[PDB]
């Protein structure tokens, strides 16, 4: 297995950026080795850049759910730069996507494009506290919403990875507004209520965990949630940057039928392109500058590019038979690498919803933070590079939910559950 | 002048999205509350969904210095996209443009790439307290540094435009470890040190600010700046999301021999998309994870067709020539405002710097953001709707800078000083 190109990218990619990756989850510092360096991606495929060629399980971490390179929504957007990518003035295409958003999502109102998911959620924890006008916020331990100073508290995702502690270089003073539970837990939550009366603006979560690994919630907990937030006159935000038009067109608040006040969106809605949007309640979104007084700004947000993709995306969703399709295949997957461990004699558990799963090298089950991190780090790292060698790429990190796409096939599949056969009759 | 269909549009907007924007400024609230909506952009013009053509002097808020729909750029961008959008691993591509920077800016000699201008001053901030591990920061009155919580008090674009105050869901708990000066006050800094010693992260600001409308430091301001930080052991950082690549190929830093300790940039760089960076001194750097402790992530960062845009824009740049002729053009049209201001009995002044220019409607002079309010905003409000009907599309604010591009003709400023004439025969 020759990885001599991406060898030498990463070297020097080091002394020009810190670590040098763009985003702390491209590290592999974590399932051994260096990173390998991408050439092209197309479908559920991904090449790298000394030739080996991998089925991708990690689908650029959300927003390639229709495939890599979709041929429709690229000529979408060939059309599309002939006119420019950028106005700075209102342009139709807004209206469109804005539109569809709105149908699509059961809580959404009102909607404002925003250029990633860390702006999306830092944007809601100010209307959060700008309409209800308190200060204290809670998130559970091992969720993550971006890098906004006050979420960097028991973040998951690449601070879980990487084993970082929370922060620094944030304020205590802010930090402290921050009130944490874990996953799951619902008496820590009516407790953090009854304590701080009056101080709770609302509470933010992941519907289903994808950055602690893939916890699903427990019977009761997210309607539960909804109660205790009604009864304080708190706020229920869903985070679904990750599982917005992947669980379902509606994402987790439409399938579990649970609607939060305000909900984040963003990865599949670019579709490829940096694109985030926050929207809810209509009387909640009137605050967002220029219509109330929260001010909140971006020169390339609505641009016509992004506007492109995203509509492209949303209309191939929307087919028949979208969602049957990734809940489907997804199942045999989980399925196959569960019955996999059991034969080839490993501990672990996982699961998934629609095209969305996890495993986990550990007994189980999984219910938070704490539980995920009982599970083999090593056992998983000889096995992401034995997939990697047998041309399957998946995510460098136990903590980290599982993509598949349209674009995966029966066959993929089934190499796939090929390969995991011949890794773990090892490890 | 026809504005059916942008009415219509803009009209619809309204129920969708909070103002029927994406983005304060372009409601227009300050001019009047009658947005134009664009449907094409090319060169240095752009067009209505009515058919009107107008000579653009937003330029999309910075990012077309090169041109609207530059032939050379969107023609790099359609062969890249046959290779996939975004990867969500290293590419190659990060590599050359992430030396390039190092190269460009005096003050980088390590990047890393975000999604927004917001982004990267996020980052930074955070970055400032982290290295030096205190928690004040001195901002100043005027200057814009994203939409963010301890940086929403006396800020810019919208903020010094349509008068937006302090928090807008950032509490005393976020905007309290920030300190606020007026622009230009070097004595004002001084006293904010030696009252609060051994206390002070660093020192922020726009080097040039265009976010309170165009104003330029005096003599040896900035100068002042690097030595009383240098002696407290504080940083100095330059948001250069507006001056960077426009001013000068390394800014104002390069332009006016001062330098910062890091640099925040974005809009140029992306050349129409969306993307930022941030970057600095290596010993900084070496804080961000992965290489260290302090979090940032994005899911988005350093995508392919961002950094394809970002080389090609700047290969544009580094062309012969480039800001001699952006300086030629510019103070053209910069005389030639102020003096039909002068003959038709308006009193104004303004200036520029390459292609960026201010005009206010005050004899002045402007040295900070009080003197730029002393500006009669209903003329210019008349001026702006004189000049939108004359074919000149002007940033709808005072309190904004404008822009010129290397698509400008010198024909287009006699246009535009022509409907100067026109219009300003009139108020
Ligand atoms: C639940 C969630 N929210 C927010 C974010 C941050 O979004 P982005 O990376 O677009 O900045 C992520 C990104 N992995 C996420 O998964
Ligand atoms: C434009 C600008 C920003 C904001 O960047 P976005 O890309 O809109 O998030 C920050 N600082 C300055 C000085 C700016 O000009």
């Amino acid at each position: 297995f020759k990885t001599i190109k991406s060898d030498e990218i990463f070297a020097a990619a080091q002394k020009l950026m810190p670590g040098g990756v763009s985003s702390p989850v491209r590290a592999f510092k974590s399932v051994g080795g260096q990173p390998i360096v991408f050439d092209r991606v197309k479908d559920a495929y991904a090449w790298d850049v000394d030739g080996n060629r991998y089925i991708d399980y990690v689908g650029t971490w959300g927003p390639a759910i229709c495939g890599h390179a979709h041929p429709e929504v690229i000529e979408a957007l060939k059309v599309a730069m002939e006119k420019g990518t950028s106005f700075g003035a209102p342009c139709a295409l807004e209206n469109v996507l804005a539109e569809m958003v709105n149908d699509a999502v059961p809580s959404i109102e009102m909607v404002r494009f925003v250029n990633s998911g860390t702006e999306a959620c830092m944007a809601v924890l100010r209307l959060m506290r700008a309409y209800t006008g308190r200060d204290k916020i809670i998130k559970f331990e091992g969720c993550y919403h971006g890098h906004a100073d006050m979420f960097l508290v028991k973040a998951g995702s690449g601070v879980a990875t990487l084993g970082l502690p929370s922060s620094p270089g944030v304020p205590k003073k802010t930090t402290a507004n921050t009130l944490t539970t874990p996953y799951n837990d619902l008496e820590a939550v009516k407790a953090l209520f009854a304590e701080n009366p009056g101080e709770i603006a609302g509470v933010i979560l992941e519907p289903i965990v994808g950055n602690s690994g893939f916890i699903v919630p427990d019977a009761g907990f997210l309607e539960g949630l909804r109660e205790i937030t009604l009864e304080h006159d708190a706020l229920l935000v869903f985070d679904e940057v990750m599982t917005g038009f992947r669980i379902a067109y509606g994402g987790v608040q439409e399938k579990f039928g649970v609607t939060p006040d305000l909900t984040t969106l963003g990865k599949i809605i670019g579709g490829g392109l940096p694109v985030g949007a926050y929207g809810g309640k209509r009387e909640i979104m009137q605050l967002v500058a220029p219509a109330g007084p929260m001010y909140q700004a971006g020169t390339l947000s609505g641009n016509p590019l992004a506007m492109t993709a995203g509509i492209k995306t949303l209309e191939l969703l929307r087919q028949p038979g979208t969602y049957e399709y990734l809940d489907q295949i997804t199942k045999r997957l989980s399925d196959g690498l569960l019955a996999i461990a059991q034969e080839t004699g490993h501990a672990a558990c996982g699961g998934q919803v629609s095209g969305m799963f996890g495993f986990f090298f550990t007994e189980g089950p999984v219910h938070n933070y704490e539980d995920a991190k009982k599970s083999d780090l090593q056992k998983f790292s000889r096995f992401h590079r034995g997939m990697l060698e047998q041309g399957i790429y998946l995510a460098p990190s136990q903590f980290e939910a599982g993509f598949t796409s349209l674009a995966h096939t029966e066959e993929d599949i089934d190499a796939t559950l090929a390969a995991a056969r011949t890794v773990m009759s090892a490890l």
